């Protein structure tokens, strides 16, 4: 199952800059969402939801193809919350018709990390969109009630290692859980739309208690008001993640550059690059561009 990248017709850097600076700009603009959150971490998530389906075997989903258009992708149950992350970007693929859906959606991820301070995250344009019959089954993104072998286990059909597992479950400590959304209530940190390595931090020097949230489902909630899933909490039970997870907390700029790579690996997978394709794309935010 090849997919080889093709840049959209004539597009360059320029191009996509204009693409990001348009979502940095309404990502401004929509301040007030989830509570003053924003809309930065329901769009990294949902980069990450529609790069996750990725099935290292036969080839099958990742951001090549964009069919979390599909009612199929879109309505897979553990996608719940994501609909808003499609409905910021609507207007933005209407006013750039030309991007591409995979594109926009990884992109849209990669401007918010930036846009929340995070690292520079390298990208690259050519996803082309496949018809609604690639549109992947539900089932392919993990579950928050597991252990760490479930976990270490899981991503292997994403080609991650520990270290790039533990770098992107982080995920900055941005945004928090929804009750009605996946049935787990609360936030990772205490800067929830700024990306930093506070999530090995809280883990490791908070008092934990495992409880049972109204939705019945049990959870480690701290004294701070923070909480973490299971599947969280077990990065400190393997003494493998442990380690990495120690490594993490007292190296904020190592964290900030293994995130990098993996993200990209991420949202990369499944892709074939070409070699007269152009360099990924390293976008300036809006603060350096005095926007
Ligand atoms: C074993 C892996 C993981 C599981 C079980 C999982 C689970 C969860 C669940 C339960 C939520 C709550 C969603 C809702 O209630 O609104 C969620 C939120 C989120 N996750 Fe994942 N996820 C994991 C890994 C990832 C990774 C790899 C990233 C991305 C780099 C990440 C990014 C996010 C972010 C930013 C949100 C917050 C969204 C918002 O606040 O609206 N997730 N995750």
């Amino acid at each position: 199952l090849v997919h080889v990248a093709s840049v959209e017709k004539g597009r360059s850097y320029e191009d996509f800059q204009k693409v990001y600076n348009a979502i940095a700009l309404k990502l401004r603009e929509d301040d007030e969402y989830d509570n003053y959150i924003g809309y930065g971490p329901v769009l990294v998530r949902l980069a990450w939801h529609i790069s996750g389906t990725w099935d290292k075997h036969d080839n099958t989903g990742g951001s090549y193809g964009g069919t979390y258009r599909f009612k199929k992708e879109f309505n897979d149950p553990s996608n719940a919350g994501l609909q808003n992350g499609f409905k910021f970007l609507e207007p933005i693929h209407k006013e750039f018709p030309w991007i591409s859906s995979g594109d926009l959606f990884s992109l849209g991820g990669v401007t918010a990390v930036q846009e929340m301070q995070g690292p520079k995250i390298p990208w690259r344009c050519g996803r082309v969109d496949t018809p609604e019959d690639t549109t992947p089954d539900n089932g392919r993104l993990p579950d928050a009630d597991k252990d760490a072998g479930y976990v270490r286990t899981f991503f292997q059909r994403l080609n991650m290692n520990d270290r790039e597992v533990v770098a992107l479950m982080g995920a900055g400590a941005l945004g928090k859980t929804h009750l009605k959304n996946s049935g787990y209530e609360g936030p990772w940190g205490a800067a929830n739309n700024v990306f930093t390595n506070e999530f090995y931090l809280n883990l490791l020097n908070e008092d934990w208690k495992l409880e049972k949230n109204d939705a019945n489902n049990e959870q480690w909630d701290s004294k701070s008001g923070y909480m973490m899933l299971p599947t969280d909490y077990s990065l400190i039970q393997d003494p493998k993640y442990l380690s990495i997870v120690k490594e993490y907390a007292n190296d904020q700029d190592k964290f900030f550059k293994d995130f990098s790579k993996a993200f990209e690996k991420l949202l990369e997978n499944g892709i074939t690059f070409p070699k007269d394709a152009p360099s990924p794309f390293i976008f300036k935010t809006l603060e350096e561009q005095g926007l």
